[PDB]
């Protein structure tokens, strides 16, 4: 449930992230503060794009660091129907305007990702698929927490978060280890009981090797849909407990083709690499 | 010149940024290192998208922190025509694979922005415009240095970098100050001699007030082209020291409509907010 | 293989950790540097305790930050038979002596943990058990990387590393959620496909609920051995894909009693909470 | 001094940064388990399952304060622990309590384990009729020194040498590097000037005499047998009444009384920080 | 207005700075805390030097981090007539005494700089000059925010803040670029529309070259006053839009000689490099 | 001790972190001016334009090392400067030299300004026939203490009290909070134990006696007139010859000899760090390619 997802974000982690963002945008003197002064002010947050609202905890944490308060008129995960009054921000005018750009940039990107995730989830559901749409590690460096949180609000799985999560054996690992069996054997030893092992496979031959070697997940990468489903079918027949992930060249438009009864996970780089930010503005309307 | 832009980036700043990205992607043990081992290896960097290559100094910095070396086959800012082999990375296998994702993520986004900038610059040039296409502060939090560098590689101006660079008077500042004249007066006091003052104007009226009050730059925001140019015409005529910037609802497709002889700068939020990342892969061989 | 484990540790992570340790031990002026001077020097590292050598990469990283070099005479994971010559460190005298205490403190604790892990692994093997001895999150705050690395060198599984690794449903979670079924359902939703769910069970009845709700691992906590094995037996019979962990009151002495064919993992807080540091010294020669 | 007053030694900003690093270590990204417990206002009881001395309240409090939780203590800092004891209650949103749980217990367990060891050593020294100070050393877990030294203090031991900026310690290695005791102590005395003491690690009576002659404030008689230690300290004290004598090396709880004597001022023990088992604590939501 | 200048300082930036200063002064245990105890206490801040009071926001931030409260009896920028009771600080005794030294050190230097700036501004005004007295980047490393804020409280321009502000072309850049025209052309390309370009000139010839190539400011460096004013006059005659800055060997005593109708800015390294700290003391007078 | 050996006091990791924070302060984002100079291999000369004492080479070097530049010094650390002197060369890519320039010169200028003030005070004390130590205090620029204390040492003064973990300083504020000199010193002595000294700030013979009786290692006679200072120190040293006596408060270079006497061990001066003008240095690029 989108409203309960904020509990995932430790307050100390947010504070440090928010502080680094404010430092980036104002490393020294805030000259513009002299223009607005410190009079108690109110600003309206407007949604000018359709999509899904995501990023309230980051938006809040920015303004909290600046001694401003936010009242939300729509819950986290709400559908946005522009032009929508989303929230009021209240505080000293210079603080409101110091937080403005960082807060809007954060909300815009978080929401843009949640919107893309929601559109993919809807397309998958419309296709009658009961698997999970998932994101990837193809996130903006330093900004992963916000992007993965956005995926979650949109109803996608955050999935592989970092290199300390499940042990991912890619094509590159196979080359370095000298074969699928050797690579998976090593991965299984490293993962032990606490972590899953996933193996990126380019053919059915590779997928059977991976499964026989104890992979928890087999990632069928850059298959054509007509090859994907027969491969997954055969795999599920022989290894019923192995999960199947599809990835590579999947878009919102072709997503239904990758949906099938033997695919458990569909991961999409585009959800984080190519989701346009939503258009939000913050308008100061009263002061003193 | 794109190849000289890397000089803008202090090595200590890059190192700290790069370290934070590596910490994000691997906060504890790198379990996958045990799969590849440490054998000396090589990987080919492939460009799978058209556009402009940008972000070599960040890609290099990442691998340097991981004791790997990079040989580039194309200069920074070169056109990418897929599928193109663009670099080789050398080092211990586990180090190559530890840097892979962060390095690709960085290059993809920097290049995505450079590509959008170059398309905008080309459209403006095709329109016969001699002004500057510019970016904005609508950048991903924590990632501004990379995004601004990407704009520069693509031939756009980085323009307003942060809140300490020029004193920007926006709609909000006008409301808070109680009018354009009062806001600009205060901004000029604050800017003194070292900083410029820019004023965001939503109307002809505000634009004229800002010029008359002594702003260095007047930003004509969300004008229709048919209103923009007549407004800019009177500013250049009566205030020839003022720089005129256009922004708001500008896209690659409509950019030529915003180009005109009295417009000096066109800033586009889309160059950083809506530039799809390019497709790159790194393949051990 | 113990010698290959160092690949798990990113060099940038080590450097930051090491820098914080040096800052802790010398926050300002290093007055004692004026006593020794900067003359090129050598020191011998002596092992004065039996056990397993662990922590070379950290020891090395400390001295590297101080522009000193280490030559090891025994591989990582070696049995230590006192009094053993283990390594030589070379560099300016004051640098050797500035690194000495931090390096010895680190090696002593890493090795003390590896020694305890190796003893437990040996006792389990002597009992004919083929499961994995494992550590826990009961580590010294800020020092987890070293402690977990030590466990690995000793042949134990590092196991649960942090709160992002598998979703652990404890007694407390059960209370908060209002029951095992509700807790595990929520955990399974949060874990999705990428993470395992483990459930801490105090009784046979909780264990079955956890398995029925789809936990990947059932942790049988603070069972007597005579209750543990019958419980695990039924679990494996009815839920063949669920892994069984035993924990709670397990010591080196009683470990063989907790070993059985239906126990997959045995985790011991004592390996990190009560492993005495080994005795090492560093002597200029 | 008094255990309850020792928390004043800890600056709140230093604690906050330390606590933040610990929380980051335990949860670098998403806290998935938060979705299991939810955010309902909750309470948890802190239980002591080991005998010993309670130490580490300020760190325990700081951890929970960062997580917007409140702690009520039912025993003062430095209390004897008689298990199974109800030590405290913690209140807050369920997920915040459970996020702080492990880090808070790990910290309290180790701090108390060290305070317990220190208290046992202090008691053994007092039972021997010795009026000197039991002290710790710089043999602490890297990054955790503040907690370990605070734990020694709560147990009634001296924190003693805290870091390399505190008193100029001339060890064996310095003597080798400087080319002799006299040269090393002369240099140390120049570096220490008026603000810092000089201590010299000595392996014989002759070295101790040379060190005292050259102006050492403390002479550390290292790895002496008790039968050699006391005659050495006696002679030293006769010739240099102002010089403090420290004994260290192979001292344990069991043999501590043997190292106690009228001419020993300080007994330092690496074991108090290197070999003190953590106490068993649990935190149980109710 | 001096009282409004605190708005320039973001609270998160201050907190981080203040935290580093407290860490510098007490990296481990605060042994002296055991001497004073934690009893609620009060301490009076006394000004023992004449000058201008500056640095209240930093002083406050220090004590705020230590859970102490400050009541000021004089506004920021006030003239100090010693011996004057200027604030009271209240909090736990050990907290007051932990913040004492860092807080006094900060106020003393910020006020010393504000005092020097005010003296220079007064001398310029007494000379009938309407230009701006300015500081420079000749600030104590890590302490620039405090020093530049002190300049402002004293009525001087902070002026060039860092290397991300206006593009300064110095002697060294001219040599490296191979000439004034080349250097200024490059600087103008780098500065684009957002930033000004300033050029340090040692002759009239260089000043004209700079102005012709599009410099916004010409800095006439280490001119004798008798050479300075004729040079500025000719420059303004030909390039009316160009601002003229004078610098080099300017002191409080000789400042009026550098004042003239064609000089816009006078920058003085001495305002930050050679301003003696003011004498303040904090006297804990009550406890319990 | 010897000025050239003092750099060993400074851990390389501590310097690197400090230096990095200074560079970040001066250039938080893009270094626009780099495009003006380019990266061609260049050389610059460091010129001393003020008399005094050279101090701060390790910090100056660390700044440039972080920027991949190298420094050749023509004078040792602690050398007397007699302007105008060309004292070093720096080599590196032009943009790196010019990026480091201002921070390096600001650091050297202040370190040397303090070293110069310290050396002047030491010389005045020596000219007065005094064998005690001239010392600094904690009245240092926040965040810059390492440089300033290092500067004092190069100038021949004692760094002395470095921070709140070094010796337990009982000021008049602590006496008030504790409820009296004896109570404050007893508490201080308990906190200091064997590892730390206790110093007590006293405004009278009577307080100094109480402090010494309670076990103070140092008695700081604060803001005494010289005519009261020496008789007080004399009488106190008689009774407590193991106690060291420090004088402070209102001491200047000009009046320093009046505070010098046979029963004063340490003279601390806030002015050495609070009122030492920075020296004038410049860095002039003379070669490129």
């Amino acid at each position: 449930d989108a409203e309960g997802l904020a509990l995932l974000l430790p307050p100390v982690t947010l504070a440090a992230l928010v502080d680094s963002w404010l430092r980036e945008d104002c490393p020294g003197l805030n000259y513009a503060a002299l223009v607005s002064g410190a009079g108690p002010s109110q600003a309206a947050l407007w949604a000018k794009s359709p999509g899904v609202l995501a990023g309230q905890p980051f938006f809040d944490a920015i303004f909290t660091q600046l001694n401003c308060q936010v009242s939300w008129f729509l819950p986290e995960g709400s559908k946005l129907v522009p032009v929508a009054r989303v929230a009021e921000v209240r505080g000293p005018a210079h603080c409101l305007l110091l937080g403005e750009r960082v807060a809007l940039n954060t909300l815009a990107r978080c929401s843009g990702i949640a919107s893309a995730a929601a559109a993919a989830v809807e397309a998958a559901r419309g296709a009658g698929w009961t698997g999970h749409v998932a994101g990837t590690r193809k996130t903006t460096p330093g900004f992963r927490l916000v992007e993965k949180y956005g995926l979650l609000v949109g109803g996608a799985a955050s999935h592989r978060y970092d290199l300390g999560g499940l042990v991912m054996v890619k094509d590159n690992h196979v080359v370095a280890a000298g074969g699928v069996e050797k690579a998976v054997r090593a991965a299984r030893q490293a993962a032990d009981f606490a972590l899953k092992v996933e193996v990126e496979c380019s053919s059915l031959q590779e997928a059977v090797q991976a499964a026989e070697a104890g992979a928890d997940l087999v990632l069928l990468d850059n298959f054509k849909p007509e090859e994907l489903h027969p491969t997954a079918t055969v795999l599920k027949a022989q290894f019923p407990s192995v999960a199947v992930e599809a990835s590579g060249g999947i878009t919102l438009d072709n997503l239904p083709q990758f949906c099938g009864p033997h695919i458990d996970v569909i991961s999409m780089g585009m959800l984080t690499q190519a989701a346009p930010a939503l258009d939000f503005s913050l308008k100061l309307f009263a002061k003193e």
